[PDB]
DNA sequence: GTGTCGCCCTT
DNA sequence: ATTCC
DNA sequence: CGGAATAAGGGCGACA
């Protein structure tokens, strides 16, 4: 669709606002259905009907820091939500490969990029930490996995504590005890003598992208997966543990709250942006609780994966 | 090859 | 993404 | 619970 330029209710083909579109351009219908936020500038509106806008990019504008902010139609958003079912199955199906890659590489020297990649994947599948692009470190002092420095790693004789300030200035602490798979290779990777150096000093964005590619997923998919995996573990444990069973509502709520606290974000975003939609609806089915009764977690996980498989298509 | 940018899209 | 409503 | 408002993340291919 053609990008039209918006000024004071009016649409133009050029960014200098010298060439107006016709009064019957279909994007004017779009403007009847959406509010252009007053805080955005340099607004671009796509030339399309409202029906076409439902599934597409509608408009873009610059916020006060000059960032381009994109607004999408409701069906685009719904189609986005629907993907999480598929992502959840896909990661489950590739986890054994990821663990095989970790185990193969985690015995190498700490200066070997393959070792570092192994430790990156292990930390990620254990803690679901965000990728950590350098750009937000520079722009906002934001730390994620790739931008961890030795300063963020605190070594005690019993434990290792990873603490850093991540997206939206939300502080995070993850603890790695002596008995953890991760403890030895993390202790090995960290350089106490160089607080300001990156932990993953032989990695880069490109090198991470190239390595994750072999598993058919992105790093953020490991986070989507971990949220669901964690919800399911908690759901199972809850059904199995709490003496008088809470109401349905109360149980889902408790499970989300627990899951969101492990992951480090709000219950609201956990459900809105991470939980697979089919998982959520199957957990409302009162016929489901009985299936849970006498499963192992893996049997339980395996039934959920199968139901999500046959319900995504 | 590297570090960054610019666009798109997501949380 | 958090916050607010 | 849900959703509006707006801030700031990730993914990917191209530029310097
Ligand atoms: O990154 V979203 O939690």
């Amino acid at each position: 669709m053609r990008a039209l330029f918006y000024k004071d209710g009016k649409l133009f083909t050029d960014n200098n606002f010298l060439n107006p579109v016709s009064d019957n351009n279909p994007a004017y219908e779009v403007l009847q259905h959406v509010k252009i936020p007053t805080h955005l500038t340099d607004v671009v509106v796509y030339g399309q009907t409202w029906e076409e806008a439902l599934t597409r990019l509608i408009f873009v504008g610059s916020d006060s820091k000059g960032r381009r902010q994109y607004f999408y139609g409701k069906m685009h958003v719904q189609n986005r939500n629907a993907k999480r079912d598929r992502i959840f199955v896909r990661v489950y199906n590739v986890m054994k490969r990821i663990n095989s890659f970790i185990n193969k590489n985690i015995k190498k020297s700490s200066t070997d990029s393959n070792y570092q990649l192994a430790v990156f994947m292990l930390m990620e599948t254990m803690f679901f930490i965000r990728f950590g692009k350098m750009k937000y470190l520079k722009e906002n002092e934001t730390v994620g996995l790739l931008t961890l420095k030795n300063k963020h790693i605190e070594i005690s004789p019993d434990k290792i504590v990873i603490k850093f300030v991540g997206k939206d200035k939300v502080s995070h602490e993850f603890v790695v005890h002596k008995s953890n798979r991760l403890y030895k290779p993390l202790l090995k990777l960290t350089d106490d003598s160089s607080p300001e150096e990156f932990l993953f000093n032989k990695l880069s964005e490109r090198k991470v992208y190239e390595s994750i590619k072999q598993f058919g997923i992105r790093i953020k998919d490991l986070r989507t997966y971990g949220v669901n995996y964690t919800f399911l573990y908690n759901f199972w444990t809850n059904v199995k543990s709490i003496s008088p069973l809470p109401s349905p509502k109360k149980l889902i709520a408790l499970t989300i709250k627990q899951t969101a606290e492990v992951v480090g974000h709000t219950p609201s975003i956990s459900k809105r942006a991470y939980m697979a939609t089919t998982i959520l609806e199957m957990v409302k089915d009162k016929n489901f609780l009985d299936v849970v009764s006498k499963t192992t977690f893996d049997e339980f996980l395996s039934i959920v994966v199968d139901h999500v498989k046959s319900s995504t298509d």
